[PDB]
């Protein structure tokens, strides 16, 4: 095999991103990411009970030392005053846990701020949901630029359509001229109806579905730059390589790839 | 993609009906039910862990109290009486500890505890298992009710057949006479081959399956009337708004989504 | 219900082994495999923190009970040496948090050690990824022993292939004489392509299939000897019946049936 090292150190690190508990949940199941962000609940909440429970333990065995000192001195007073006031300056160091180490609430606000988060829906035909769907991510502080990021994983294609809406002139009235999430959507499916790979029944089904809304699944609020997230599409929809090695394998794979590869870029290779 | 009131809201619903990990396991996969039940078993473990943690803090913190107290006024008859107080106080909230607490649990059995409950067998044809399936729903309290609710999702088809047996007199004899889960599973697998719809491959996998016996994928047990079960059952084959929701997008969403509706008729939505 | 009871007792014994969120993970999908992980480690962590829980919890009532008896006496012995008795239990308890004997050694691998057992790679197809897929399982302390063991379930094939290399002479020199892994996935690809029982497009598929390298998806490992793995490959494939109890079925629960059979050759059945 010709290329079984310096693709396959990026399959490594790939796998590496991808296998985790709380992180990258998949996109098109409600159940995925629930059963994560609770995983991720857990683990938060038992670390934090542990470590708290831990110094309240030793703070316990301090205040029982001092009190058998005390018995077995009564029957001489400096060894145990001594421990009582250890234990009282340990005590009142390990009882601020109310909002001690929270640096993750506040500090992770340098690249987006709350509320500015950029919105992620997830949307999936309705006849052949598991292998075509796309996303329609709105930007913040801009209130008129989006994109439609559309993946169809039978056939391995990929789409990438900007929506922005322009101030235009119709006539004597105004209008917002930009292209709209409906047609974009249209547009992608009859992209992918004249496709050679198709399945003669595939085909079908998707014409079928063009008549019908899509299917909401969803919305996924990331802390990253909007435009951060147009440079991470774009990437995805012309690099061949990166096409190459998050576009292969089971759908589900598939899925949970291409959802990292969104949010992060690609940093997820290499 | 543009739906005022209606359908947006009862997808969003669904979606926080769907967007728990503790309810609505998919049924088909009894991996993901084991998860979700080791996951309940951690949750309930953790909160009788924390409210024993928070009872140990306070007899904790009273027993430090006592011992600074007695440091700080060493060099106290009401302080003995209340320090003896308090420790009874601890000591009886700490006394139910036990986790002998099943009323909550029973709370719902008011009038359908257990070996009451009817039960449901998830049944799977041997190969487009993940399209097709069915449940078949048997009542207690009667011994005589049960019924038949066949799904194949693929082609969008919902059957629903009603096993209800009873006394008949056969010439000089007795029986319980009744359609009976055999023909009923054969007769839905007839009326799913004759679908225009079909796919010239699936249904060969089809009639492939119709001359071998389903394969047992486990039983749920759920704190549901059977006329309310029924009841939903009826609904969902009947209620084209309804399953228009339920029986569109991705199939693992789908089969949730179809446990869900017929946990609780029309509530999942809306 | 079906044919036999044997048969049902055999079914439900699997999806007993099945029905543990815990174990078994989906050999294909890395996100499975991260959950159970982290449910696992969860799951000790708990008992081991409920086992400090308890200590702790009974250490500071025997301190409040022995603190309440002084208290009471003093408005003889059994004060002064009961405080003494549970510091030497706390102590003890607490040294011994270390678990660090070489018992530890054999409470996680208790037969095998690191460097010497067999590590399986799991491979699948580009394109329909999700139904054919194939493990190569290459072992330790002979570094020449290894074997291929390939599935299509569309058509439902499974296929055995050692890959051991004997010293042989050619000519008036040497060679290590085996079998090359990309001529065994070739030839297991061939087979496939060649079975009457053919979709037209899964064949199309297949021979892309062949002139690219497959996925690497991950290598696992069980503490089992490989002379049993073999053993349980070759029942695998040499099985009527475990074939038919293990390769029938939802997908997900197929491979699922597949990785616990060939960690367990019969045991898994019942």
């Amino acid at each position: 095999t010709g290329e079984s090292y310096g693709e396959s150190v990026k399959q490594a690190v790939l796998l590496n991103v991808l296998g985790s508990g709380e992180e990258i949940p998949d996109p098109l199941s409600p159940g995925e990411r629930g059963i994560q962000a609770k995983l991720k609940e857990l683990e938060d909440e038992q670390r934090n009970e542990l470590v708290r429970l831990k110094y309240n333990d030793k703070i316990k065995e301090k205040f029982g030392k001092e009190l058998e000192e005390v018995y077995n001195f009564m029957n001489i007073k400096n060894e145990i005053l001594p421990r009582f006031k250890k234990a009282m300056d340990e005590e009142k160091e390990i009882c601020g846990i109310e909002d001690k180490v929270i640096h993750p609430k506040v500090m992770m606000k340098f690249k987006i701020p709350r509320a500015q988060q950029p919105q992620i829906h997830v949307y999936s035909a309705p006849w052949d949901s598991d292998d075509v769907f796309f996303f329609h991510c709105i930007s913040h502080h801009h209130a008129n630029e989006s994109f439609f990021l559309g993946f169809d994983l039978s056939i391995d294609l990929v789409h990438y359509e900007d929506l922005t809406a322009h101030w235009h002139a119709l006539g004597a009235a105004q209008t917002a001229a930009g292209r709209t999430l409906t047609e974009a959507y249209r547009e992608f499916l009859n992209l992918a109806i004249s496709n050679a790979f198709g399945t003669q029944m595939h085909t079908r089904r998707l014409v079928r579905s063009k008549t019908v809304h899509p299917i909401y699944l969803g919305s996924l609020h990331y802390d990253i730059s909007f435009s951060d997230l147009r440079g991470n599409a774009q990437r995805i929809v012309y690099d061949d390589e990166l096409q190459m090695h998050i576009l292969r394998g089971p759908i589900h794979f598939q899925r949970r790839a291409i959802l990292g590869a969104l949010k992060f870029g690609c940093k997820v290779l290499g």
